[PDB]
């Protein structure tokens, strides 16, 4: 149920990338086999797609079954090929541009289908982003981190936190995202902001190529896989 990969050569597979259970955003970089060893992980559709004219898909948008959160930078054509995409695969989601200064929507987001934490900064966006992920959303931080995309990784399933979150913050999240398995731990060789290394769902993750196994162990338990 997990994979480890580097995307051409880069280990950062959370900054590059997103998934939910139906699709995954990928770089156009990618090979047609790296795209294919991802979908059978995921069990997902896959689209390449630039966001902003960059690669940096996972840092700048947001998705769950409900709705994609997009920034102000997307392009028209970018717009043009994510909504041609769902729409050839039946999938009727809330496509929404939050208009943040801060673009890195999916380093300041974190959401499963169940619920959503977002960064302070975003608190004026609050009702566009519980609009679009039809989910319950609240303020916070991670491990007092305000991106909080960034220092963690969430499923419908499970959720792994950065090391330093604290057991009072742990059950805050576990019941924001309605999840049966929590932990915390590193990715890629002791990197703290799992988020940027790892893209899951609850049927599978791709593990940035660099984590050790002793950090996989403790990503499949937090994650249920």
């Amino acid at each position: 149920m997990i994979i480890r990969k580097y995307f051409s050569g880069i280990p950062t597979i959370g900054v590059l990338a997103l998934t939910t259970e139906e699709i995954t955003l990928l770089p156009i970089f990618l090979d047609k086999d790296d795209v294919n060893e991802v979908s059978e992980v995921l069990e997902t559709k896959c689209l390449q797609t630039n966001i902003g004219g960059s690669s940096l898909v996972g840092s700048l948008s947001v998705a769950n079954k409900y709705g994609l959160l997009l920034p102000k930078i997307v392009e028209d054509e970018e717009l043009d090929r994510i909504k041609n995409f769902l729409k050839e695969n039946n999938l009727d989601l809330n496509v929404e541009i939050i208009k943040s200064k801060n673009t890195a929507l999916g380093n300041l987001i974190l959401t499963n289908d169940k619920g959503a934490l977002i960064s302070p900064e975003l608190k004026d966006f609050k009702k566009d982003i519980e609009d679009s992920l039809n989910v319950e959303v609240e303020i916070g931080t991670i491990a007092e981190l305000p991106t909080v995309g960034s220092n963690a990784v969430v499923t419908n399933k499970g959720c792994l936190t950065h090391p330093l979150v604290e057991d009072d913050e742990l059950e805050f999240l576990k019941s924001l995202f309605k999840v049966e398995y929590i932990g915390k731990g590193t990715a890629n060789k002791g990197t703290t902001s799992v988020g940027a290394c790892i893209i899951a769902n609850s049927k599978g993750a791709v593990v940035g190529g660099d984590t050790t196994g002793p950090e996989l162990l403790i990503i499949e338990d937090a994650l249920g896989l």
